[PDB]
Order: C-alpha cells, then structure tokens, then sequence
C-alpha cells in the first residue's frame, strides 16, 4: 500500500475488517445489499502519516444525498461562528479580502462571512446540504475541492487570503492534488486552516469510532509538518479543539513567510516523548480497541440477559465502526434515536438498526441509551436530563466502557 502523501510505504496496525458505507441510511424495504469495503488503518514508513489502506471512491460517500447537516449541534454552531470572526478579525481585513471553505456543508461556518459582507466562497459537492448553504446567502459549488477546480476559482475570482477547511481535509486521499490547488489559490501572504480529529486523541482515548470510510487520515502534528514541508509549505501554528472527540487546528502558510509559533514545536515534542506515532503505540492502541469491543459486547449481553431495554443515541457516522466491527444489531440495541430528519425512518448502515427522531426518545424511557455521539455529550445530556432522571443510564465506550 504507497502512501497518500510521500509514496513511501505503509503498515497497517489496526483491521476493522468488513465495513459499509458509514453515511448510508437504507429505508427499511429496501434490498440487504451494500457497498462494502476492508477498513484498516496503517503508517507510513517514511512520513508517518496514519492513513487507511483502501480508498472509498470519493462519489460514493458525497452526493446528492449525503446525510450530515453540521448545523445539527448548538456547540458547533457556536465554534465555527467563533472561528469566522476570528477570521475576520485577523486575516481578513483590509480591503476586498476572499475566503474559501472546503467542505462548507450548510453553511455553518461561512453565514458569518456571508453575514459581514465578506467576498467567499463555499464547496460542497454534496448538492442537498449545498442547497442548505446556498438558502442561507452563502455562495457555493457543488464541487469537490482539487488542483482543477482551485484554478478555476482563481482564474475568475483571484487568490484567497484564507482557505479553511474543518472536518474535510482528512477525507481526502488526494490530499496532494489539494495542496496543489491550495498553492494556486492561496494569497502568497495567506493561511491555509484545517481542523480534524487528532492522533493524540484517538490514541489516549482508544476512540477507534473515529476510523471509517470518510476519515481517510488520522493527522498528527508531526505527519502534518511533513506533508506541509513536502509541498512546500510550513505548519505554522497548532491549537487543540475539545470538538469532535479531540482535534488539532493547523495552520500552514508559504514555507519561511510567517515565523512558527511556540506551539508548533512543543506539540511536535511532545508527540516525540510520547512516542505517538511509533508502530508500538499505534499496536497497543489496536490491542485497546479489541479489549473495548469486548468488554462492550459482554456488556450488552449482560443488559439483555438481565432484562433491561437498550438504545443508542446519535445516528453517527462513527457508530457504523462500532455496530459492524462489534457485531450490535437491533437485537441488542432496539433503537438509535437522531435529530436528523435524512436518517429518521431508516435503518443504519450494516448492522439495520431502525432510526428514529430524537422527539421518540421520551417518558417511558428505556434502561440505557448507548451513546453513539459521545463526542456531543455535554450537548446531549442538557437536552436529556429527564432521561437521568427517570433513572435512564448512559453507556460509553470512550475512553472505556463505563455506565453513568
Ligand atoms: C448534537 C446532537 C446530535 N445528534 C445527532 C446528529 C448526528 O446525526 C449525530 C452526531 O454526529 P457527529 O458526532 O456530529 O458526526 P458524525 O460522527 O456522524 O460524523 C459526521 C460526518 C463527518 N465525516 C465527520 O467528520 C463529522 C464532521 O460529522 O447525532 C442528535 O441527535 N442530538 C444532538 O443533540
Ligand atoms: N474534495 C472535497 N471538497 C470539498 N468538500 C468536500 C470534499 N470531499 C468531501 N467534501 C465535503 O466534506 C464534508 C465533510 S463533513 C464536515 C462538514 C463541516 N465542515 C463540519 O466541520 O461540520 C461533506 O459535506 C463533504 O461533502
Ligand atoms: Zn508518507
């Protein structure tokens, strides 16, 4: 298997063995046939970048139907609008600035761009949640960002001073044709910013949920400051995120045009003593994901043997990982229960456990919900005191399989 970035070669740790589609939610009469695929993760030998080792076509996941709607989750709402300001506070003033999102899904992020007057532009390739942007004001293409459609904007809209892009650039293997159009793009005195589930944190917290078909790389602060100096860029600043589980933000401009922060380094060093990316680590993070199914599915088991009702909460892309690699179907999880109106009525991926909207999950509660969207917890359980109240229990399996 060669690597995405360097071409060098790569070692798998982890086999998640059979999956489907994580964001495909089939109706209930629909035929039992999926798209399948081995999903297993591996480093490469040279640069370090933790990748998988078979590429789901990139059509196949974003379309016209792609479930995910950012604008589900208040915290995130709230980031993302937080970020935008900063943004215009920082790299986009003076005049006729221009920011570019990857990935701008409803919009979330670039209403506040829109909304302060800001030239922009979004893409999307997934045309349903593009639609979603485009009602907002927000100028979109349903496009996948690449070297090609990069010189196309800037061809006819001149270079971007930002490009950002969150929860994206880790799905896309052709991450070289990316940077290629990052590099036709970008301002010479501009940033390209993304943000994506972090190494450090998949490891500490043994958050396997975190590999599936979309999350082609796993970044880490060292793999990252490879892949930047390669294509002729500089990691430049790094910022930890609470979102998504544990994320880095990486900032990376023309190599040698803005000085490193403090921070890039010490993140780097501290990756180095804790040996993050050394093959032993990552195989010891693989042997914790084995002990994490099995103390999970013994649990279950338990819960059912002992009469008592189970649920899942969040429809995540993530829980594909768990139900399929674990073995969890509707016979010992009855329900997931989703505020996504694309996912109610449908059963999920795999394992064809029935989704229903969240407004469902209500008095007579069941005994435990396990909870798929762990990463929203906080979110989740304001939302859900009722629940705890009755007496309703949460099940996690991050960092471990724990009842609260
Ligand atoms: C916050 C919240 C979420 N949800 C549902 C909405 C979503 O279907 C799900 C949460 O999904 P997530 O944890 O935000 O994201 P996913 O794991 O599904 O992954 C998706 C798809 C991307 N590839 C991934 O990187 C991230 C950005 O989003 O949980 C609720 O039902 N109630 C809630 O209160
Ligand atoms: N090459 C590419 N260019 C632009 N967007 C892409 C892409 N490949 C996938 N996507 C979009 O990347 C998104 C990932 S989901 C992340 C969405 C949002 N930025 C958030 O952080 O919540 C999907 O909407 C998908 O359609
Ligand atoms: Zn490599």
């Amino acid at each position: 298997t060669a690597c995405r970035v360097c071409g060098g070669g790569v070692q798998e740790f982890l086999d998640l063995g059979r999956q489907p589609l994580s964001d495909r939610f089939r109706k209930p009469d629909e035929l039992d046939d999926e798209f399948t695929y081995r999903l297993a993760v591996g480093r490469c030998d040279s640069c370090e970048m933790v990748q998988l080792t078979e590429e789901v076509p990139r059509d196949l996941m974003f379309h016209e139907v792609y479930p995910y709607h950012s604008s589900g989750s208040s915290v995130m709402r709230e980031h993302f609008a937080m970020l935008a300001r900063d943004f215009l506070a920082t790299e986009l003033t003076g005049p006729d600035p221009f920011i570019v999102e990857i990935g701008c899904n409803d919009g979330i992020m670039l209403r506040t761009i829109q909304e302060a007057g800001v030239r922009h532009l979004g893409f999307e390739p997934s045309s349903g949640v593009a639609a979603k942007a485009r009602e907002k004001g927000i100028r979109v293409r349903t496009d996948f960002f690449e070297k090609a459609t990069a010189d196309d904007v800037r061809r006819t809209e001149g270079p971007a001073n930002v490009i950002y892009a969150a929860n994206t650039l880790c799905h896309i293997p052709y991450v070289q044709s990316v940077l290629e159009g990052v590099d036709a793009l970008l301002a010479p005195d501009g940033v390209f910013v993304f943000e994506d589930p972090y190494l450090g944190d998949i490891v500490a917290k043994t958050s396997f949920d975190q590999i599936y078909d979309e999350h082609f790389f796993l970044f880490s602060a060292t793999s990252v400051q490879g892949m930047a100096q390669r294509c002729g860029f500089e990691l430049v600043d790094v910022q930890r995120l609470p979102v998504h589980g544990g994320e880095v933000r990486y900032t990376l401009a023309r190599q040698g045009s803005r000085t490193p922060s403090a921070a890039v380094a010490q993140l780097l060093a501290a990756e180095r003593e804790q040996e993050l990316s050394d093959m032993a680590t990552l195989r010891a993070f693989a042997g914790n994901v084995v002990k994490i199914r099995d103390e999970l599915t013994a649990l279950l088991h338990r819960l059912r043997a002992e009469g008592r009702s189970v649920v899942g909460y969040g429809a995540t892309a993530k829980s594909a990982t768990v139900t399929n690699f674990c073995g969890i179907g509707p016979d010992l999880v009855h329900s997931v229960y989703d505020t996504t109106p694309d996912k109610q009525n449908r059963l999920t991926p795999g394992a064809h456990i029935p989704v229903r909207p969240a407004s469902a999950f209500s008095d007579p509660y069941p005994d435990y919900a396990l909870l798929f969207a762990w990463n929203h917890a906080e979110e989740i359980m304001a939302k859900e005191q009722e629940f705890h109240q009755a007496g309703g229990r949460w099940i996690l399996y991050v960092p471990e399989v724990h009842i609260r």
